[PDB]
């Protein structure tokens, strides 16, 4: 103003200038500095550069009623609103009055008394808290790739161009010119490019020295209030503080780190109430200040220092997976981060209560490794002290592990280790009487799923250590878990379920700046059910960490149902953001129905959270809407379900909320229990449902999870039983088809009796050589046939890779090689989608077979009795596979074999080679049985044929 310059748009420069930043930040921000300022109106020009916060500033006016003219330029009744924020500046003011000229210009203090009202310190201390201060990988490579692409410039072609004067005409001038506005970004242009590290490696207050002084002349309800306050999002408040953060690194986090410094340095005097409000709230807030710092940290050593918990050692599973996070990379990092890091192991010093702990412990094992480790291994060892449990036991604890989020990723060598006990594999072989713990695998399903769309494939790895399997029989399929929703079962009425649905809202203590359902934990509180919690206030963990936290009521009303017709279709979300059509859903519970304001309750804190999480109760909200609707959406429903049944109808479009599509059916097929109570409740759910599965399983044969798509089937049979009952009544279409893609359903049952069920070399070569001149592998598979290292001569996919593996077995790289392979398997692992079914054991062949092809690198590794042992192995692993469907085996020590095959051949060198290889013919001789076991005509015959040929060109004892 000034130099009247900014009118050039200079600010817009200034707004470019910006662009480190979000829109007008310092602008926000500096304002705060802005006071500084005959700028009545003056400064304020600024903000036209930039009309309503800072008058908490212009306490400093009180520091007067100008401002409420200039107020009463917006309006005087304000004339307390804000007055907090200036009740800051009246904590500066009270500083000032409590512990220098401010301290002599406390007097003002008394200016209040235009108001009375001091128990709005009821809200208060917010800023009392904010107001601290003012009060190499890209080098990789040399090879071919900087050669494919090319290497970076840096030397003097970086100085090549020195040579410079003449032209610049344009050049001296464009400076000159528009670069006037255009060159800053130089000045801007450096910004970029550091993973610094920093954010650790990189006088505010002491108000610290004035800390608690109005505690003290508050008796110290900043402590007691403040606790006696729940100091409930107070707490949250902190986040917040934190939320704004851009560069937080010469911005906010070196202070609003140090602001949680001192959070915890509020944290810290906690005696009582650290629990006795919550620790839980508080722990998981560190935890999330954790995760925060673990999302990033040089005081996260307070964060640590958090393991205070002198008689907070009360910390818990609460500080398990919070633990098992705290790991995960604190030795990675520089080691001044272990310098304190191994504060885990100051954790682990006290067994005491650690029990758990030790139950949990089970990633030290990764912690084991790379320290210290040993120490880890040690605690693994003092974890490991009582027995070490095996079969299932280390399953089990290998089950154990799950207390964590996704991608720790870190201990599962035992799944390797599995085979050292591979004995005890049979002896788990022996369960075979039950129904369950082949799921062992399923957890490794489990985390087959898990972590599955994040990085680090070498998680996806770790399947290897899982592969060997797929014996597994028994079943057709999935499961569930979590009987606390079993315990939750407990509960009764839908407010349960809502007391249900709750938990998932307190299963959200989850993450950043969606803290907004405390409020609607707090709305939660509300009385509705709310006993419900009393009545739930028995049993539960998770509870507590919320009964320490939030806890009369409140109603809504509405008016037009039809006013929601539209949604369906358009929360048919066309396009995507399911999220959207979920906010259509969202929409759709924005519409607000009676049935439950309890759902209604968080709806916005609800808005803004996860769709599908809120989405999922959509369903139970459309239960209730369909416990609600009259005839409404009873009617209304029933075309916009057959709209999202239409919703991918002809090669329309329904994914991944398709499936919450039909999760609302599923709801319908599932939590509509009573709804229109009805004998076959199928008839009460199709009608509690939109009335025609025919589509839905058509739908659902779209989402292609056949069971209930095939009961859903079943069921759009029923219907059309119905149908046929209501045809009876009467008194793909016929869908036989449809029953036949049911029967491919059937056949994506992919159980052979269930599909029975439903039912109800070198020529190869050769041949190929006419392919040769669906396809590698097909090739390759022959070349899993045919003499790979010497068939690859007709590479002129898994089984290619294999092949190329298996080439790669030509020696060395193989076992790298293999572990692309593996990958390729991990990815062909990981390309399992749906789970429902067998052929995993498909799906795990390789799995269960290339390893040992991996294990076999021994071989070109490396008495032969270990051979034997693999082998026996192999035949252990083939007693393990030996009831099996040869289909499924049908490769497998056929590989072997192959593998045996050359792997004898150059091999020849030692004749007990070719006696092993003969064993192994020996070995595979077995496969005749098992051929007969497959009773498969085709099979047999080569191996002899290949045996007469093979080592048993020898013959001489005939067996």
């Amino acid at each position: 103003p000034e130099t009247l310059d900014e009118i050039y748009n200079r600010k817009s420069v200034l707004l470019t200038l910006i662009a480190v930043v979000l829109s007008c930040s310092p602008i926000c921000e500096k304002q705060a500095l802005f006071a500084l300022c005959v700028k009545k109106v003056l400064e304020k020009v600024s903000e036209t550069f930039g009309m309503a916060s800072h008058l908490d500033y212009l306490v400093l006016e009180w520091l007067f009623i100008l401002l409420n003219y200039t107020n009463i330029e917006d309006f005087y009744r304000s004339c307390y609103k804000v007055l907090i924020p200036h009740l800051v500046i009246r904590s500066h003011f009270d500083e000032v009055k409590s512990i220098q000229e401010d301290w002599k210009s406390l007097l003002t203090d008394c200016f209040p008394k235009i108001l009375v009202n001091i128990l709005p310190y009821f809200a208060y201390e917010g800023t009392r808290d904010s107001g601290m201060a003012q009060q190499h990988l890209f080098i990789s490579n040399l090879p071919e790739i900087v050669v494919e692409l090319l290497m970076t410039l840096h030397e003097p072609a970086n100085s090549s161009a020195s040579q410079s004067t003449d032209l610049c005409d344009f050049s001296g001038d464009l400076d000159p010119a528009p670069n006037p506005p255009h060159f800053p970004s130089h000045v801007i242009k450096a910004t970029f490019a550091y993973i610094s590290n920093c954010h650790k490696t990189k006088l505010s207050k002491s108000p610290d020295s004035y800390q608690k002084i109005l505690l003290a002349i508050c008796e110290q309800a900043a402590e007691t209030n403040n606790v006696y306050k729940k100091h409930r999002i107070l707490k949250i408040y902190h986040l917040f503080v934190s939320l704004l953060l851009k560069d937080i690194k010469s911005g906010l986090g070196g202070a609003w780190a140090f602001v949680l410094r001192d959070v915890i340095y509020t944290l810290i005097h906690y005696i009582n109430q650290r629990p006795s409000c919550i620790m839980d709230v508080s722990l998981r807030s560190f935890s999330l200040c954790c995760d925060l710092l673990s999302q990033v940290a040089l005081e996260n050593h307070l964060h640590v220092i958090v393991g205070t918990l002198i008689p907070l050692v009360y910390e818990q599973v609460e500080v398990q997976k919070q633990v098992l996070d705290l790991l995960k990379y604190l030795v990675i990092d520089n080691k001044d981060n272990e310098n304190l890091y191994i504060t885990i192991k100051l954790l682990d010093p006290f067994p005491d209560h650690v029990v758990f702990k030790d139950l949990r412990i089970t990633q030290q094992k990764i912690k084991y490794s790379r320290g210290l480790e040993e120490i880890n291994h040690f605690l693994s060892v003092s974890v490991y002290d009582a027995l070490p449990l095996t079969r299932l036991e280390g399953l089990k604890d290998l089950r154990r592990q799950l207390e964590l989020h996704k991608d720790q990723m870190v201990d599962i060598m035992r799944a390797s280790q599995d085979n050292p006990q591979d004995g005890i594999m049979v002896k788990l072989v022996v369960n075979l009487l039950q129904l369950s713990k082949m799921a062992i695998n399923h957890t490794g399903e489990k985390e087959v799923l898990e972590a599955v769309g994040s990085c680090l494939g070498e998680v996806g790895p770790i399947d290897f250590s899982t592969i060997a399997i797929q014996h597994s029989k028994d079943a057709s399929y999935t499961k569930a878990l979590k009987l606390f929703e079993d315990k939750e079962l407990q509960w009764t009425f839908i407010m349960l379920t809502y007391l249900n649905n709750t938990l998932v809202e307190d299963c959200v203590k989850v993450r950043s700046a969606a803290v907004t359902c405390l409020k609607n934990i707090l709305a939660t509180k509300t009385g509705h059910s709310f006993w419900e919690i009393y009545k739930m206030t028995t049993d539960p963990m998770l509870a507590y960490l919320q009964p320490f936290r939030t806890s009369p009521l409140s109603e809504n009303h509405d008016i037009w149902i039809k006013t929601l017709t539209c949604a369906f279709l358009d929360s048919g979300g066309t396009k995507c953001e399911i999220l959207q059509l979920l906010k259509p859903m969202c929409e759709v519970k924005t519409d607000f129905c009676q049935t439950v304001l309890p759902y209604l309750i968080h709806d916005i804190l609800l808005q803004d959270t996860n769709e599908s999480w809120r989405n999922l109760l959509s369903t139970h909200v459309q239960g209730f809407f369909t416990s609600c609707l009259r005839h409404f959406s009873q009617t209304s429903r029933s075309t916009t379900p057959a709209n999202l049944d239409s919703e991918s109808e002809h090669f329309f479009r329904c994914c991944l909320d398709k499936k919450s599509q039909r999760t609302m059916l599923a709801v319908v097929d599932y939590m509509r229990r009573q709804k229109r109570p009805s004998s076959g409740t199928i008839f009460n759910d199709a009608f509690w449902l939109d009335l025609n599965y025919l589509e839905v399983a058509k739908v659902a044969q779209s989402c292609a999870a056949h069971f209930t798509a095939l009961l859903y089937a079943e069921i759009y049979a029923d219907k059309k039983s119905m149908d046929d009952q209501e045809k009876r009544s009467l008194a793909e279409e016929t869908g036989i088809s449809l029953q036949d893609l049911l029967l491919e359903i059937y056949r994506s049952i992919g159980e052979p009796d269930s599909l029975y069920g439903c039912g109800g070399c070198h020529i190869l070569s050769v041949y190929l050589k006419g392919l040769d001149y669906e396809l590698e592998e097909l090739h390759y598979q022959a070349a899993w046939r045919n003499m790979q290292w010497d068939h690859c001569t007709s590479v002129s996919s898994y089984h290619e890779s294999l092949y190329n593996a298996l080439q790669s077995l030509r020696d060395s790289t193989f076992y790298e090689s293999l572990k692309y392979a593996r990958v390729k398997e991990v990815e062909e692992m990981c390309k399992r989608s749906l789970e429902s079914v067998y052929s995993l054991y498909p799906t795990l062949s390789r799995l269960q077979a290339i390893g040992e092809l991996e294990s076999i690198g021994e071989l070109f590794s490396r008495t032969h009795r270990q051979l034997s042992e693999v082998y026996i192995k192999w035949q252990k692993h083939s007693q393990l596979l030996k009831d099996s469907d040869f289909s499924f085996q049908e490769p497998i020590m056929a590989l072997r074999t192959v593998i045996l095959e050359i792997l004898m051949e150059k091999e020849m060198d030692n004749s007990q080679r070719e006696c092993i290889k003969d064993i192994l013919t020996k070995h595979l001789v077995e496969l005749s049985i098992l051929a007969r076991t497959f009773k498969n005509t085709q099979l047999p015959e080569r191996a002899i044929f290949q045996i007469k040929q093979y080592n048993s060109v020898s013959c001489g004892v005939s067996e």
